[PDB]
């Protein structure tokens, strides 16, 4: 199969970041799950397939909002921080 995932991660959100903001941003694809966490300042969204996720991340990535740099990347492996070798 492909090497990726649908889940996404957005870092660096505005003080007025609301669910409506994320919904409108991805109002072109199928939003199976919508999550917005102002506390930390990030937003997690789960799309249907990986194609829609890549397109959203590609555009959302290296993007800017209100004179600010936005960081976006594919969701981690169960949001589990681990330290170790990759391979070999």
């Amino acid at each position: 199969g492909s090497s990726g995932s649908s889940g996404i991660l957005i870092r660096g959100l505005p003080g007025d970041v609301t669910n409506q903001e994320v919904h409108d941003l991805l109002s072109d694809y199928e939003l199976k799950y919508c999550f917005v966490d102002k506390y930390k300042g990030t937003a997690f969204v789960t799309l249907l397939n990986g194609e829609q996720a890549e397109a959203a991340i590609n555009t959302f990535h290296q993007s800017r909002l209100r004179e600010r740099e936005l960081s976006v990347q594919l969701q981690p492996t169960d949001a589990l921080l681990c330290s170790g070798p990759s391979s070999g």
